[PDB]
């Protein structure tokens, strides 16, 4: 299995398991960002969803945890001194997703109280009319990359406890950011600041928690118009956030955009696979599958001898975020 072999590298060349963390690049020595991280516990969410290899299985669901307490070791259980609301909320995602896998209270007692903290006291109706701060420090921004994830922490926990609360909550927190984080045909905006307005700066991750939260709602509420949203996203990625080949763009310099594609891939898989559920958008599912398979070849094509690719799918030291992108590309659910 290739996303067998491609997480198995990865680790091998990023995992430290006496910090249990992961490592920021191969000279190792520095352990990944926060956020990062949690996109990191993902893919290894990812992986163990993925394979069909039970002592790899095993391995990975081990790690699922260890990514958990290596990173409370350092930063603690109580995520709400971080100043970043986008932070809390990506561990807020991801612990709902390791409740579902292990079954540890531990992990929903994360997820809730961490998601109550940021929706409860950080969405505001009065500038923007409506929307979740980027920070709790500073009330000066309502970000692409807090409110998608929200939505879609949302949806992890309404799928957990069925709580209307939280369906209720992904609806309003959706409806708001493709009302005032979109152009309406897909393009997802960075953010929206006050006395400035919208910033029309797209990247590959926005577009992703856009599409997966689109999918999202789209199962939770049987309304197509959800479905059509994704597709609409999916396709703007494809044609504007590519190169004059149709490769995905190396997003960068800026390093919380270089692995963005990490993100990307994930919710594109998400939609892959509501697609051919369904049979909707028949044309535009083959030519997405034909687009994907061809950005996933390249990136492959460029692996070095220990199976690590880096970044520039188009094209010394490895970093863990942007060589995560094709270990997630191999390892879709």
């Amino acid at each position: 299995s290739d996303g067998d072999t491609a997480m198995k590298a990865f680790n091998d060349t990023f995992w430290d398991p006496n910090a249990k963390m992961f490592w920021k690049d191969s000279k190792r020595e520095k352990h990944q960002d926060f956020w990062v991280e949690a996109e990191l516990w993902e893919l290894v969410m990812d992986a163990y969803q993925h394979t069909s290899d039970p002592a790899l299985k095993a391995e990975l669901k081990t790690q699922i945890d260890d990514v958990y307490d290596g990173t409370v070791a350092k930063y603690g259980q109580d995520w709400t001194n971080n100043p970043f609301n986008d932070d809390i909320m990506w561990w807020a995602m991801g612990s709902a997703r390791a409740y579902q896998i292990t079954g540890n209270p531990r992990y929903l007692e994360a997820a809730r109280d961490h998601f109550d903290f940021v929706y409860d006291t950080q969405w505001d109706e009065e500038f923007a009319n409506g929307g979740i701060w980027w920070l709790n420090s500073d009330h000066n921004t309502k970000n692409a990359c807090i409110n998608f994830p929200a939505a879609q922490a949302a949806l992890y926990l309404y799928d957990i406890t069925k709580d209307e609360h939280y369906l209720n909550a992904a609806t309003k927190i959706f409806r708001w950011g493709k009302t005032m984080l979109t152009d309406g045909n897909g393009k997802v905006f960075d953010r929206i600041e006050i006395e400035h307005g919208a910033v029309p700066d797209a990247t590959h991750y926005n577009q992703g928690t856009y599409i997966g939260s689109a999918v999202g709602l789209y199962k939770a509420t049987g309304n197509a118009v959800y479905l059509d949203d994704a597709v609409k996203a999916a396709k703007f990625t494809k044609n504007h956030l590519v190169d004059s080949n149709g490769v995905l763009n190396y997003e960068g310099p800026n390093g919380d955009l270089k692995g963005g594609k990490t993100i990307l891939m994930r919710n594109l898989a998400h939609l892959q696979k509501t697609l051919d559920e369904t049979g909707q958008y028949p044309e535009f599912s083959a030519e997405f599958d034909e687009w994907l398979a061809f950005n996933i070849e390249m990136a492959w094509s460029h692996q070095n001898s220990d199976h690590i690719v880096d970044g520039n799918w188009a094209g010394g030291t490895y970093e863990s975020w942007s060589s995560a992108a094709a270990v997630q590309a191999l390892n879709g659910i």
